[PDB]
């Protein structure tokens, strides 16, 4: 029975620059011994390689989902901005289904979300996009719902938001401000209906203070000390008294909003039917085309434009379908990342997996304790390897990266050669038993533990993480990324990969 181990490092990347490497001006004999003599290569852990903006660095959870997940497993924000960059957005058969209706129907379409660049549950972009979908598309009225925010930005920022869409409404011919509220009125996650029922009853009822238009709202709201995210749910009103637009029957909506959480509670009011948390009245707009970018919950009725990646087949599950028996094990800090984001956020054991956890040192910051738990965690897989009852291994090594948020390079070289010293001992007994090590990081940290200047560095980096099998005559790809490793293990494992599985193997 020979072991088929995956090793990750973790906070270990790989840098040519020696000042500030914790990872190079450590005396790694084993690494280097391994790297010297079986087949290697690195693999691109960051941006969008791993489902992320383009510079942003890799993170522990990320990068053991995108392990697993032997594909790019995209995050919201970085999933829709791709399909805006690459022109796919627009084709997007959700969207046009609901802006057909408007045309056939003669109705308006609605545009609401979070009226901002702060990434964190919308961004204004993807509202521009839409604007510029409709305005090509040839629909004749597009109203917007400014939802302000003032917490993932600035707390006076609004107007500089508002100024920009106006700008997008200039260039594309369509759009008008029609409602504004605060995002504590419209993003409300505790169950506070009060405030929910107030930004709604300006929507489709129209009832609320009235401006002539946006900014009016803002410098009026302004000038009576409330900001951007307490700002009244508001109406936009023409020359006349008359409310620029409600939603009314037939009317289609977008919520740009890719955040499931603080968005869960409007949307359930528009999309339900049989709602009944609080009275919304007898002017009910139903019958609808109820966008939302992304999926927010079961409890939502309307359509998604960015369905949820299904994640079916990961390295864990299709491992137990070939019938083998597979062992994650790490110490606690990256225990969830050798299970639940491993295995594709998926809390249960795969049939023949069995997880090891061993507890991490009873300690603060763990610079103090560079060694953590890595000989216990050493100890206990050796002796599993010793007993020959897994055929697939999932070992993370945390030392690393938890002894390299410190940004302290003397702790952090003792965690790179107690890393080093328990590798050598994990793989001397892996190809004792005529198996196959391979050897990775999940993104790099260690490798930069000073700055510019020499302070300290706390965070993740960007670097290259490395890549070794310890296979004699195997060719090794140069791209590489991490949706590549499942692939190349399950080549290992002579096992097929599953259609779901988009990552290719690096064995040439
Ligand atoms: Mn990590
Ligand atoms: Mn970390």
């Amino acid at each position: 029975r020979k072991p088929t181990a995956l090793i990750i490092l973790d906070g270990f990347g790989l840098r040519e620059e020696t000042y500030g490497n914790a990872v190079a001006q450590a005396k790694k004999p084993n690494f280097d011994g391994y790297w010297n003599k079986f087949p290697h290569t690195t693999l691109t852990a960051c941006g969008e390689a791993v489902g992320l903006p383009e510079g942003q660095m890799g993170n522990s959870e990320v990068g053991h989902l995108n392990i697993g997940a032997g594909r790019i497993v995209y995050q919201s924000l970085t999933r829709v901005n791709v399909a805006i960059r690459e022109g796919e957005f627009d084709k997007n058969e959700t969207f046009q289904s609901a802006i057909k209706s408007v045309k056939e129907k003669g109705t308006a379409l609605h545009l609401f979300g979070l009226l901002s660049d702060g990434g964190v549950h919308s961004h204004m972009n993807h509202m521009f996009a839409l604007l510029r979908l409709a305005a090509k598309e040839g629909v004749e009225k597009v109203y917007i719902h400014a939802f302000l925010d003032g917490r993932d930005v600035g707390p006076k920022t609004a107007q500089s938001y508002i100024d920009a869409t106006n700008e997008v409404i200039k260039e594309t011919g369509v759009g008008q401000f029609a409602t504004i509220s605060g995002r504590y009125y419209s993003m409300d996650r505790d169950k506070r209906w009060d405030r929910v029922e107030k930004c709604y009853r300006a929507m489709v009822n129209g009832e609320g203070p009235t401006y002539k238009s946006a900014e009016e709202c803002v410098e009026d709201s302004y000038a009576n000390g409330i900001y951007d995210e307490f700002v009244l749910p508001s109406v936009i009103v023409n020359e006349d008294n008359t409310p620029v637009a409600t939603i009314n029957d037939d009317d289609a909506v977008i919520f740009y909003n890719f955040r499931p959480d603080r968005a869960i509670q409007i949307a359930r009011v528009f999309t339900n039917g049989d709602f009944r948390e609080f009275d919304r009245g007898e002017k009910v707009p139903h019958i609808p085309e109820f966008v939302c970018m992304t999926h927010f919950s079961e409890t939502v009725d309307g359509y998604v434009a960015f369905k949820p990646m299904n994640l079916d087949n990961t390295l864990g599950e299709v491992v137990a379908q070939a019938g083998l028996k597979q062992l994650r094990i790490a110490e606690t800090e990256k225990y969830p990342h050798v299970t639940f984001f491993f295995s594709g956020g998926r809390e249960a054991e795969f049939p023949g997996e069995e997880r090891i956890l061993i507890n991490s040192p009873k300690v603060a910051t763990y610079d103090l304790k560079p060694e953590m738990s890595i000989y216990e965690v050493t100890d206990a897989l050796v002796n599993e390897i010793e007993n020959d009852k897994h055929d697939v291994i999932i070992l993370n090594f945390a030392n690393c990266d938890m002894v390299g948020h410190s940004g302290m390079m003397e702790p952090t070289i003792k965690a790179v050669e107690a890393t080093d010293e328990c590798l050598g001992k994990v793989v001397e007994a892996i190809l004792a038993k005529d198996g196959v090590a391979l050897i990775t990081a999940d993104h790099g940290n260690a490798d930069e533990e000073l700055t510019s200047e020499g302070e300290p560095m706390t965070a993740h980096t960007t670097n290259p993480v490395p890549f070794i099998v310890t296979k004699n005559d195997v060719e090794l790809r140069e791209d590489g990324i991490l949706g590549d490793i499942a692939p190349t293990m399950l080549t290992l494992l002579g096992v097929e990969q599953p259609k779901e599985m988009t990552g290719k193997t690096i064995i040439k």
